[PDB]
């Protein structure tokens, strides 16, 4: 089974051209919690964002024009991708947004992150129906010394 991992704020922005006004430590630990010895697929332009492979996962990267790191696996297709996944109980798809709208109607869990925070976004998490999705999990936190603003992870199951 295929999984979207995502932090979303106001309006479902998930990316700008500049690093985002947010410190959050804790969603960095709970995306390694649940990526951790899982496959990753992620687009180019997530990539470079990164700039290394992510340590103890098989990372695959989407990209049209030829791999300029072989560390890691590079495909040419949504199909690929997932072959190049092999036989494994379940897929991560971290991003960025061209990969999720190619992916969201595979996937059937959703590993989201709600930010309250409003910024300035050219990308954003594609629309989804929560009819569709059943919440499993749920956890707020309110903003501490650590974590800028408040924010709460949600697992969802599609229906």
């Amino acid at each position: 089974m295929i999984s979207l991992i995502a932090a979303l704020a106001v309006d479902r922005v998930i990316g700008m051209e500049n690093a985002m006004p947010w410190n959050l430590p804790a969603d960095l630990a709970w995306f390694k919690r649940n990526t951790l010895d899982k496959p990753v697929i992620m687009g180019r332009h997530t990539w470079e964002s990164i700039g290394r492979p992510l340590p103890g996962r098989k990372n695959i990267i989407l990209s049209s024009q030829p791999g300029t790191d072989d560390r890691v696996t590079w495909v040419k297709s949504v199909d690929e991708a997932i072959a190049a996944c092999g036989d494994v109980p379940e897929i991560m798809v971290i991003g960025g947004g061209r990969v999720y709208e190619q992916f969201l109607p595979k996937a059937q869990k959703l590993y989201l992150t709600h930010i309250d925070a409003e910024v300035e976004g050219d990308t954003h998490f594609p629309d989804y129906e929560p009819d569709d999705w059943e919440s499993v999990f749920s956890e707020f936190h309110d903003a501490d010394a650590q974590n800028s603003h408040s924010y709460c992870f949600e697992i969802l199951e599609r229906r």
